[PDB]
């Protein structure tokens, strides 16, 4: 259930919720993230992402 951080707008990632607009069930860790995947808030890349 590790939460990640976007560095650049400061969004939680937070796997108990995963993320259902794009595509991502509750549950979902984030390195199961396809990396395609960018932040709900501001748009930056799943590698944008840091361990909170
Ligand atoms: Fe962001």
């Amino acid at each position: 259930m590790d939460i990640y951080v976007c560095t650049v707008c400061g969004y939680e990632y937070d796997p108990a919720k995963g993320d259902p607009d794009s595509g991502i069930k509750p549950g979902t860790k984030f390195e199961d993230l396809p990396d395609d995947w960018a932040c709900p808030v501001c748009g930056a890349s799943k590698d944008a992402f840091e361990k909170q």
